[PDB]
């Protein structure tokens, strides 16, 4: 059992080709072949939570729920003949049939890494090649907008890979924001990304007048903010004298936090307005192991897998791949 022998997808074939084209051109002798596999793809729904449901769904103004496809994908490098899993990502894709405001949008739920890619000097670059390649791929299918919440894990916590190396440091926010800006400046110079904005500038330019026009994703910041804001508003009373107030709060919260939310325009102008439907050429992949991040954090803990050194992470990659061909 090895990474290569995991079934192929167009998405995974495209990403590993862009990465290995990049490495071959670097011609660094420390580097090894990279494999990229989608290991989970399934159809999910995000439910408008009770606050927004009472205000927008009940009045016919907004959809009760938004269908998306979730996918997990992993990248692997040959080190000393052996496969090492060094990068992981979970994405939410909302297609052409999805109602507004979610239509034709991709959202990255979680990404993660184990810092052992060889060599060090190309690590950042290869991570960028994977994310830019992902944005290239969904742009070609007809997705118009990408969405990133720039949010590092808390101290000691693990988004995808169980027990990271003690010396793999969590980036602080400003560094992580600068890292996404570098990846996006490159995607702009390659004419994949048209441009990008902080959520607050995006909303101001789209002239967002209402909370129902804001894209609504599973586990994202903004739906929780809207539930807390609607609850604050409904506590208020006023004696005699002698909605828009939700928009005013959403704007204030978008200004306080603008630096952490990226809106990435993949397709701009009239080109975006007469697109054909989105057909994902890749099939569903059921795989309870990679259905969200939790099951893989649980198996790792239970089988004492760790990604805390090259040897343990090489060991855990092998055990990961066994369990993936099994179920
Ligand atoms: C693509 C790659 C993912 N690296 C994850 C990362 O860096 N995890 C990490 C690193 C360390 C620990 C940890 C937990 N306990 N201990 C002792 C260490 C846990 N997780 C991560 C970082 C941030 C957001 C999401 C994911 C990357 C690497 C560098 C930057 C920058 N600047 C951005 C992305
Ligand atoms: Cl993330």
């Amino acid at each position: 059992f090895s990474a290569k022998r995991l079934p192929s997808t167009r998405l995974g074939t495209f990403l590993e080709n862009r990465v290995n084209d990049f490495l071959r051109r670097q011609n660094h002798p420390e580097s090894g072949e990279v494999t990229v596999r989608v290991v989970h793809a399934s159809d999910k729904t995000v439910e408008v939570k009770p606050g927004m449901k009472a205000r927008f769904v009940d009045s016919g103004e907004m959809a009760e729920s938004f269908p998306y496809r979730t996918k997990a994908l992993f990248a692997f490098e040959e080190i000393d003949g052996v496969d090492l899993c060094f990068f992981g990502m979970h994405v939410q894709e909302y297609g052409s049939d999805c109602p507004p405001p979610n239509q034709r949008r991709v959202y990255i739920s979680y990404l993660d890494s184990v810092h052992f890619f060889r060599p060090k000097c190309l690590r950042t670059a290869v991570y960028h090649e994977i994310l830019i390649g992902y944005l290239e791929y969904v742009k070609k299918l007809g997705y118009t907008t990408g969405h990133i919440w720039a949010c590092p894990p808390s101290e000691g916590d693990d988004y995808i890979f169980h027990c990271h190396p003690p010396d793999q440091k969590i980036p602080k926010p400003k560094r992580l924001q600068e890292w996404y800006k570098k990846m996006l400046d490159k995607a702009v110079s390659e004419r994949i990304v048209h441009d990008y904005k902080d959520i607050f500038k995006q909303a101001t330019e789209d002239r967002l007048t209402s909370a129902k026009e804001l894209p609504y994703f599973e586990g994202d910041f903004w739906p929780n903010v809207l539930e807390e804001s609607i609850k604050e508003l409904e506590q208020k009373t006023s004696k005699n004298k002698s909605s828009n107030d939700l928009s005013q709060k959403l704007y204030a919260t978008m200004e306080k936090h603008k630096e952490v939310f990226f809106v990435i325009r993949l397709i701009a102008g009239p080109a975006a307005n007469s697109l054909p439907p989105i057909v994902d050429p890749d099939p569903l992949i059921p795989c309870d192991l990679m259905d969200g991040r939790d099951a893989f954090l649980t198996l790792a803990r239970d089988k004492h897998l760790e990604f805390s050194s090259l040897r343990r992470a090489q060991w855990s990659t092998g055990c990961m791949l066994v369990e993936l061909h099994t179920q």
